[PDB]
């Protein structure tokens, strides 16, 4: 009913108010008091969001990264993703660096964070079908193991990120990097022939 | 109780009567009126069968291919498949170009369509154990990705067909081609060491 | 309530009494009468244990191997396995040649038998994270397919044993050999980044 002002998290960060508002509109992170003040409830909501989106540490602090990610998730361009006729469509919003999945006109996987091709390695827009799935793929070019590999376009694929996903300057080299939990879930959910619909443009690419 | 004569399918094809009879004996495609006349019920049954057996389009037309497939399924040589002592036995009837699975004296996977080796590439008869499973196998010989690969004999394996399975002249080159739904299901069901029992002979090979 | 003295198993083996006692303490193999006499109940318990631990044949005979395996399972060094902070920890007790799994301070996979590196090929002790998973791995060094491959240290990995696991002189060459049932279960249970904690020393290595 009312905020618990005694909590074990930091004093409210600069973006507390805007983050609270954004998370409340997402409507999946529990009780939120949109007042710009940190509370036990707001801290729990922020930590839950941070854990889900792989923000490390998940310490409840309403920092710039956490607000930026929350806004990207909230602004995911649902109306810009062309759904394929058959199977599922993996919607890859390059502009917001988010991903969701649709089947038969309904979202079956809610937006999550991704990291796509950095400057010089931009992920090619288009409609691409998954044609290779490997539990772990050895990249001959990059000399690295890529978990939960799903190739959709000439070696551009979905896979578990091998570096911290929120560092924009170290990846990707064309692939769609995913958090471990999301990559595993998508590996189980998606079929051969499902469409990866890549649209927009990653800022700075 | 009685056929619905008003339907959105074509006027009955030449093999309507025989197809209705065959599907009724299969006893898994719903209400059928074995009268040689197309109805809403018979059309639904035929479409369901066509979808299950990967006949494209599944438009409810009692054509030659659909009857031929239905008869192959119905005539699957259950008594010609030697069951292995341990694990499951994948029964590959080369004569009828069908496949089913038995375990502990009972069928756990009902007959489905396959395409095995064409003339010059006939699939070798015998009792063969699955010893390699790959989510996707790259064939070095044929330069193609083969989904849900299960190798049982020197590179002759189960996998998802890469071309329309009902075209007899374009495959296989020795492997047992399967429909996508069936290949995935068999990949999940079958274990290392399960026996692939290949018998009969593909007509024209 | 009382032993059924009429059974279809052999006259009691030399280690009947000690095996009965060990299996009773394991407390998962049903009714046991710890009297040194074979019975229908004791035979059933011994066969169940033999089947679970891949002792072939599982004929209910209280032989040396069966007692040795039972004692290894019972003496598994639970307090010697350092649990990792994140994910699951696969505890590999080289001294007892057994394996179990812990998560959040609790065992989620009870001890089973393994075979690790033989003399000259001893499995390296330490804390190692699973970084490659393959349904079947082709060993270039040993020219063999290894099912349910989970690489944790420079090609030392978990996989299904390719030879009878209870023959100490024919393996392994560094890997942790597992029974088929256990390897499949661990392949499904374990994640990338789970820790393989290898400790102790295989006797004679």
């Amino acid at each position: 009913a009312t905020p618990t002002t005694d909590h074990d998290c930091g004093k409210a960060g600069e973006y507390q108010k805007d983050l609270e508002t954004t998370l409340a509109s997402l409507a999946d992170y529990g009780t939120i008091f949109a007042d710009g003040k940190q509370s036990k409830e707001d801290c729990a909501a922020i930590k839950k969001f941070q854990k889900r989106m792989g923000i490390q540490p998940a310490e409840g602090y309403a920092g710039k990264l956490t607000l930026d990610v929350a806004q990207r998730i909230a602004k995911s361009s649902f109306d810009k993703c062309q759904e394929a006729k058959k199977g599922k469509t993996v919607c890859v919003d390059l502009t917001h660096q988010t991903l969701w999945v649709v089947e038969d006109g309904k979202r079956i996987f809610e937006p999550t964070v991704v990291r796509t091709g950095m400057a010089g390695y931009a992920t090619q827009p288009g409609a691409w079908k998954i044609f290779v799935k490997e539990g772990t793929h050895w990249s001959k070019k990059y000399k690295v193991w890529l978990p939960y590999w799903q190739n959709f376009n000439n070696g551009e694929g979905l896979h578990t990120t091998t570096t911290y996903i929120h560092e924009p300057w170290i990846g990707s080299h064309g692939c769609v990097n995913l958090l471990p939990s999301d990559s595993k879930k998508l590996y189980e959910m998606l079929d051969f022939g499902d469409t990866v619909q890549v649209f927009g443009n990653r800022p700075g690419t």
